[PDB]
């Protein structure tokens, strides 16, 4: 019956999908690319966006606005006016490129849809609360206090959610559970999580820390910037871009998507061989260092669109794990499904699932928790 | 009866010691803080060494070994120097341009003042160079990354080296039959990750800035924070920099970089160094668990270094906890005031912990009649 509608804009894309919470269905769903030839401006986009809708004969209740960074002052989702909409622009130069695209659309969106209350959820919201030991750099903390600089995080709403749906499956309160998550999409990051409550996640002060990613870096040698600047002579901002498009496997291999790194691999390509090696090796790093944090470790699950559905990234990742407690049965992890699995032997003391993400569910339920 | 005078030059420093390979013992020991200049700060050694009626020109100095930073790719064994060498080691001198230079200079100083015997340089990268290259490689922009030379070189790479030789030594196992981690913790800090003597992780990069929490370094950081201090608070990139290196670590976040300063302040209960100490502990265990799973198998994991080998507490915190991941240590074993190699681990421990003391010195002496005979 009720539908929320779940709003993602970036600065040439305007992602949607129509949602029930009570039920979990999810009434429709697109993108609208490219904007910037065809659909020049983001009021024509969301303004396409009714001509998608309309073309399949379309309760509402609210209108939910992804945003990525609420700095240290938004982490519960919150009720949108013409005030918060004001503090929102002032979060800007944490998230420089990702936030204000979200702000445009909070303004372009709200102008086109005063019917329902529209509601933020905020990708840095679930971290909040992370330890002071794992939140803090250790970098001058004048300078750290001033600009704000701690770790964020980010993928809150999935790690969470994910979080939430192991205990389920395990039939055990979310309370008595110490947990490993790994996202593994187009961006990548790892959390842990003791009793329902995050502990470490691998994401910093932006999107570009730690797992190497389709096309960024993760975890570099903080000199690597200023070499490239004071030798290489090339721009900050220059390096940056490169650290976050030209790099992670685009850069290592020439290849994001993983099913056709794969196809590289078999046809013995060595420079996929390569990327998909840093990659593994980086991730299996994060596995023993959240398990180090927990110390006793219940669960470990995958999700997001890699950890879904790539057998050969959890075989390799959890390969000769035993001596820390986790064993993978293949006939589980080599068999393709959807929905919520194990994939771990009888035997692990560890717990290894996959567990399909749902962002968009789940900031749909979100945002009925503020009404 | 023969030895090898041990030379280590820094920016306006000049440490020196006179060691016997064979013996393992220290003849001399000094360092030349505060430089006149490096031609009068190796002038003034001489001098030293002759107040306590030693004259290199007569002594049985086989050798004078100079220390360098950075190796690069293609200087990864003690390196038997002349002019030649030592014209392409310039060229090395942009991937390490505050550390290298200096140990340039004093091979000029010394090679003049030192005819009458061989000079040979040994890299704190070396060990490194073998690194597996899933372990070595940046997942940055393939050209620029080889262009620019840019990979994981390792640093500490005596120590790791010497240590790891040592351990296995103790424990009466050849150490092709080991795999180890090791934990240097001095002013700067680092781990490192070894299979059967071959180093296959290590935790500072490219420069010496990556990895653990230090006495004045940030160690680890989203590469983010360096762009976003140069576009929002609008610092300039030498600055910044400047400030990972010198201005973080336990001195940014405490503003003391000494321990045993740092324990008191704890204990009369300031909550700064407390947060401090936690962040540190916290890196420090991250990179345990890391290099645990990197080998699948450990044996051995030994501390090492100032810290590494006089803070019990330092030790038991790092490692408190980690029984599921085959880690006890003793408490009596760990307070033990007697220094030297020694275990400090349970004896239901399934990996064994140790406490080893460094002397890269003495490696470095031993691997410069490694490149004689």
């Amino acid at each position: 019956n009720r539908v929320v509608l779940v709003l993602n804009s970036g600065s040439s894309s305007l992602k949607f999908q129509l949602v029930e919470p009570d039920s979990g269905m999810s009434r429709a769903t697109g993108n609208i690319e490219r904007i910037g030839s065809s659909v020049p401006d983001h009021d024509a986009a969301l303004r396409r966006v009714f001509e998608i809708l309309a073309e399949d004969d379309i309760g509402l209740v609210a209108v939910g606005h992804r945003v990525v960074h609420g700095g240290k002052d938004f982490y519960e989702p919150t009720l949108l006016n013409d005030a918060v909409i004001g503090k929102l622009d002032e979060l800007s130069p944490l998230a420089p490129l990702h936030n204000p695209p979200a702000v445009l659309c909070i303004r372009v969106a709200r102008a086109l849809l005063p019917d329902v209350p529209h509601i933020a959820v905020f990708d840095t919201a679930f971290f909040h609360q992370l330890p002071p030991a794992a939140a803090t750099y250790a970098i001058d903390r004048e300078l750290a206090d001033v600009w704000k600089i701690r770790r964020y995080g980010f993928h809150g709403t999935s790690h969470e959610y994910v979080s939430q749906q192991a205990a389920e499956f395990l039939g055990k309160p979310i309370g008595d559970l110490n947990q490993i998550v790994l996202h593994l999409g187009n961006g990548a990051s790892a959390s842990a999580v003791a009793g329902g409550r995050p502990v470490e996640t691998s994401m910093g002060l932006t999107p570009l820390e730690g797992l190497v990613m389709g096309t960024r870096s993760g975890d570099l040698d903080p000199g690597v910037i200023g070499y490239l600047w004071r030798t290489a002579k090339l721009g900050v901002d220059e390096i940056e871009s490169m650290l976050n498009h030209r790099s992670g496997m685009l850069g290592l291999a020439g290849e994001r998507d993983f099913r056709r790194l794969r196809a590289m691999i078999d046809d013995g390509d060595p420079a996929a061989e390569l990327a998909y090696d840093v990659f593994i090796h980086r991730l299996r790093k994060y596995v023993g260092a959240y398990l180090a944090v927990l110390g006793h470790t219940d669960v470990v699950s995958f999700t997001a669109g890699i950890g879904e559905h790539d057998a050969a990234v959890r075989r390799d990742t959890l390969a000769g794990m035993a001596e820390l407690g986790i064993s993978l049965d293949e006939r589980r992890n080599a068999c393709p499904s959807g929905g919520a699995r194990r994939i771990s032997a009888d035997d692990s003391p560890v717990t290894v699932l996959v567990i399909p993400t749902n962002e968009e569910l789940a900031i749909a339920r979100h945002c009925c928790s503020v009404l």
